[PDB]
């Protein structure tokens, strides 16, 4: 029988960053569809985009700086070529912001790497990004803290966005995720990302939800889920999981931000895609 981890969201991690999930949320009105590259997984077990199985590959980078540019490899160190994807597996998919990643080495005793994902020099899709000061050597890097994007100009952090991966155009992005509609809204798992702001990082799935799905490769139009409270067992609400790997729910007016996070999504049964959900 289909399953989801019998684990509170409050003890799970974001899938776009190695961060504990602090809550659920809904996207703003100027956010229609979403095209996150990490944290993409079908209920089939199929990983999508640059999404890795483990939280340990999430939002990291590997490569060698020649002093002016950094050529990328898989976290593994094995070659990465354009045809494979928009960037190496686990590559940071946070758009609308500047990056500051901790760079360390194997065999050498760290260096902040300030990344502006805006110039023509940021071409992770061709395995090469600006080595903005990072000296020569091979490095391991993890996103640590973000800041406003330096060029949209005077712009604020917008994590619903994806960074520009090429230019060069056909980077092979995973498809966009659209709300099924009929009042249903996309559910996002939020996490607090360090930086001089009140940054909330959404994602369609908790990192462990993906490993469980990838493993529990069980072969349904839509999954009717119950957000249940562990100890009492009371059904805190109804939800629907879709094949492409995301959850919906109908807000009980102008939703999920109101529910506690120590709850667990339980698979009740498979249902019709147009199954009218009870307000939350």
């Amino acid at each position: 029988p289909f399953t989801l981890p019998n684990l509170p969201l409050s003890s799970l991690s974001n899938s776009r960053a190695p961060l504990p999930i602090s809550s659920m949320g809904i996207s703003p009105d100027n956010v229609q569809s979403v095209q996150f590259q990490n944290g993409r997984c079908t209920l089939d077990g199929r990983l999508v985009g640059t999404t890795p199985v483990s939280l340990s590959h999430v939002a990291k980078i590997r490569g060698t700086s020649n002093g002016t540019v950094i050529n990328l490899t898989e976290l593994d160190g094995t070659p990465f070529h354009p045809f494979e994807g928009p960037a190496p597996i686990g590559f940071p998919d946070l758009g609308g912001c500047d990056w500051h990643i901790n760079m360390t080495q194997f065999g050498h005793s760290q260096t902040q790497y300030d990344v502006d994902t805006t110039p023509d020099t940021f071409v992770p899709h061709l395995g090469s990004i600006q080595a903005n000061g990072i000296g020569s050597g091979n490095y391991v890097g993890v996103l640590s803290w973000i800041s406003p994007p330096s060029h949209p100009s005077g712009s604020q952090v917008d994590l619903w966005k994806i960074p520009n991966y090429g230019s060069t155009e056909a980077t092979h992005l995973a498809p966009s995720v659209y709300p099924p509609g009929f009042g249903e809204v996309l559910v996002f798992f939020m996490s607090k990302m360090p930086g001089p702001g009140a940054y909330n990082l959404p994602c369609l799935l908790p990192q462990e939800y993906i490993s469980h799905l990838a493993s529990e490769q069980a072969p349904g139009e839509a999954a009717l889920l119950h957000y249940v409270d562990p100890d009492t067992g009371r059904n805190l609400g109804e939800f629907k999981a879709y094949p492409d790997g995301f959850l919906t729910c109908v807000p009980n007016g102008a939703g999920p931000q109101q529910l506690p996070i120590n709850g667990v999504f339980v698979f009740v049964s498979w249902v019709s895609r147009f199954y009218q959900l009870k307000p939350v």
